[PDB]
Formats: structure tokens, sequence, C-alpha cells
């Protein structure tokens, strides 16, 4: 049968290009937690697949003036991919336009910053401007702030929007480099913060989780794969395989 | 007017309780708790009315391996005796094959409730011994996790629990807690409930970490159009901070 087109995005340790001396081709180019997930789903559900990086390099958000989506979400809306297998947050706004499996990992927004300071919460960032802060452009964290009616978060959005050419970044990698190289705190998902802090010992999580969400496999709205992938994820969780995969990649 | 939805649930503090009062209470007004607040919010978002009914057999739901039949809230949904189950109903592999669930409103895992002051640190330490008995709620998700597991520690635990089932499998969390308090017994329990119980009984503690990871969701019959609508409403309530407020209200030490 037809191979499924799987959209994804580079994001350590979920999706990476493998290091090698010989050039690599096709699906053999990729590794990571989400790549191992995809391999397991493919075996359980009996499909073949072709991995393609999302061409615009975005997770996906809606344009406020023209209403169009971008990123992996737009690829699914337009039926240019069958699945999105990535650290793709299940959110209110996205679930209205695409379908998601139940989550394979749970997480929340938190803060990445340097050690040694009195900053302990988002509220502490919101009430000042000397320490700048920001988020990945056109992802779920940005959209959370953009939509929030909560005073603290609304104040933070006004700051990030004002300063967006500087403080909104195109990747978590760029956000980390800003924390390391300037007085900047990065609003980041907690799973990714756990990976970064285990490797950058001068960095830490500030405060707790601001919210709660899961990562799910995206599908176009109405896809029959959505419920089949949910059941496969639940099987992998119960057998311990997801925990083993997390340990492997967060080591 | 549209037909009221029948909502099956089960008593379990602090998710669903009977309100304390002097005058008798009637109908939906009898109930309070996190899940009751959740139901009220869903009803307003989606625009339905409802009638709360306690599951007749008092069970969450498991399948009989001899006759293949389900019981509990799961069976009430399969049979269309209820439109929704709004309860601390775990989303599990075996259940998602027969009923539908919303995406989770809370995440949790199985862990161990025991008395303080012990060298027992994990499920492995319990599994290797038989002086301290252990068990779970009959016909719920924790029992079914053990019954199905291929992992050596957990399969060994299941063999023990199955052998001693008439004594160590209980009908409710409340009964399990009483057994921990009155005998040398450790109870396999969901972590959100452990947190509630240990906040209020300072002689008790969680032992070890989470054995697994799962969510609670609203159950519906398979194919129900309410499933996706309730998912969207849950996501809205989470993002607005209302689920967090509800958890703080119902879990609000030792
Ligand atoms: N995982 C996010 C991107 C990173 C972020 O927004 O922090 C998403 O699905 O949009
Ligand atoms: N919440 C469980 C019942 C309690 C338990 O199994 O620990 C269920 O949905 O079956
Ligand atoms: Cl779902
Ligand atoms: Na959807
Ligand atoms: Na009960
Ligand atoms: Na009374
Ligand atoms: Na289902």
């Amino acid at each position: 049968n037809r191979s499924l087109i799987v959209t994804t995005i580079l994001e350590e340790p979920y999706v990476l290009f493998k290091k090698s001396d010989k050039p690599l081709y096709g699906n053999d180019r990729f590794e990571g937690y989400c790549i191992d997930l995809l391999r397991e789903l493919s075996t359980i559900l009996g499909f073949t697949y072709e991995i393609r990086l999302v061409e615009d390099g975005k997770y996906g958000a809606q344009d406020d003036v023209n209403g169009q989506w971008n990123g992996m979400v737009r690829e699914l809306i337009d039926h240019k991919a069958d699945l999105a297998v990535a650290p793709l947050a299940i959110t209110y706004v996205r679930e209205k336009v695409i379908d998601f499996s139940k989550p394979f990992m749970t997480l929340g927004i938190s803060i990445l910053y340097r050690k040694g300071t009195p900053i302990d919460s988002a509220d502490d960032l919101a009430k000042q401007t000397k320490i700048e802060y920001g988020a990945v452009e056109d992802g779920a964290t940005m959209t959370f702030f953009k939509k929030s009616k909560i005073s603290t978060y609304d104040k933070m959005w006004a700051f990030m929007s004002s300063r967006r050419q500087s403080v909104l970044v195109k990747s978590n990698e760029e956000g980390i480099q800003r924390v390391l190289t300037s007085d900047y705190a990065f609003l980041m998902e907690s799973t990714t913060i756990e990976f970064v802090t285990q490797r950058n010992c001068n960095l830490t999580q500030i405060g707790g989780l601001i919210d709660s969400k899961g990562y799910g496999v995206g599908t176009p709205m109405g896809s029959p794969y959505r419920d089949k992938i949910t059941i496969a994820i639940l099987q992998l969780q119960e057998e311990g395989k997801l925990h083993m995969m997390k340990e492997k990649w967060w080591r």
C-alpha cells in the first residue's frame, strides 16, 4: 500500500539528523524519540512512510489578519501530509482544525534561565524589563501568551509582541543561545527544558509549569489514523516502551 | 427541549461526593466534587442538560475473560445506558477499543499507598515478599494493569493478588485505605488520589514513584459526537486555567 507522508521538524532530542561520514538518504537520515515512535507505530499499524521536514520550518499558528495557518498544522489541513510526528502540542486552537492522537508525552510551558538569580516565576519576569524574555515564533507557547486573558501572561505578551524582532526566535536552539549569550529567559516546554538542563549545567528551570498539555501525532481532520494511533500509543505506554524511549533520548 | 444527557458516575472523593446537608437533597443537587464542577462547565460550553446517575453496579469497568462481558461505567456506555461517564475514569488501551474517551482532563499514574516508617521503597520490594499484603480496586484500571502486564515484577504481583483476591482486592479506594490503616497492607492506587489521602492522613505515604502514566477522560459510547466536542471544551478549560482552579479547590497538609 501507499507510504504515508510524515511531516516533521528538527528538534533535539525528538528529531535529529544522524551524524555519519557516508551521506545518508531518505528516512535513514533521521533519528530521535519521535523517529523511534514512528518506527514503533509503523510496525504496530502496518504502514510504510516517508519523512519530510516541514518546508517553512514552523510548528503552526494562524495569521491574525488573513486567517491562514502555517507550519505542520497547515500541511495537515491541506492534506499534504498524512501524519505529523513531532513534539506537536495538542491545543484548543489546533484541535478545531486538525485531529490529534491522545498524547504520548505530557508537559507544560516553563522558563529556562541562568542559575543564581532571584527570579522564581513568570510574575517576576512580567513586572520588569531588564531581563528580556521570549518564545518560539508561531508555536504553541507563543500562541498561549497571545491568547491569554490572565493578567501576568497578557502583560508578558505585550512585551514579547513589542520586542518580537529580538525576543521571538525561530527555534529552541536559537532561544537557548540567547539565554547563554544575553540576559534573557526563554519560555519553553518543560520536556525540552529537562533535556537542555541535563546538558547545560549553568541553566535551570525557573518556577513550575504555567500550563498543562500533551504532545500528539497530528492528522488531518477526520483521518482514520487518529484513533488507531491513539490505541497504539496507549499500548506502547502500558508496555513500558515510551518510558524506555524517553530514558534513551533524555540520558 | 432537547433530551437531558444521562451521565454515569461513581462516588470517589474528591471527584464525586454526596453533599452534606440537614434537609434532604434531590437529583443533581445531591452531588459535589471536581467532576461535578467539570460536568457543569461542560454543560454550559456545549449547551446540554443532564441527569447524574451513580453506576448501578458500583464499578469502573473491566472485562470478564470467560464470557467477554464488561461491567461498570464502561458497560453502561457500551449499552447506551448512559450518554457520558464523568468520573475519574482512566483512559486505557483495553477500554479505548470498546468506548470512546475525550482527551484527558488530568494525568496520573499508579503508585503505592502505605504506612510511614518502612524500608519498602518500590513495587519490586513488595513483589519479592509476602508478609505485607497488597492489592487494588476490583474491576478497575489498576487491577487490569497488573492482570495484563508482561513485566516480571508486575506479573508476580498479579499472581499474588489473584491468589488472594477475596482478601486483597477491594470494592473502592475507601476500602483500600481502611485496609492500609487496619492491617499490614499496601494499596496500589492512582497518584492523584494518593495525594489527596496523604494530605489528610499524616500516618500514610506514597511509596516509590509512578509505575505508569495515564489520563482521566470523559467516557462516551463508541462513535459518540460528544467525544470531540468535550475534548475541545476540556482544552479550553485547561488553557483558561479553570481546571487548575478546580484541582486547587478540591485538593486544598502533612
Ligand atoms: N512544541 C511547540 C513548539 C515549541 C513551543 O511553542 O515552545 C508546538 O507544538 O508549537
Ligand atoms: N480510576 C480507576 C479506578 C481506580 C483504580 O483502578 O485504581 C478506573 O478508571 O478504573
Ligand atoms: Cl481523541
Ligand atoms: Na480536531
Ligand atoms: Na464508589
Ligand atoms: Na445528608
Ligand atoms: Na475508542
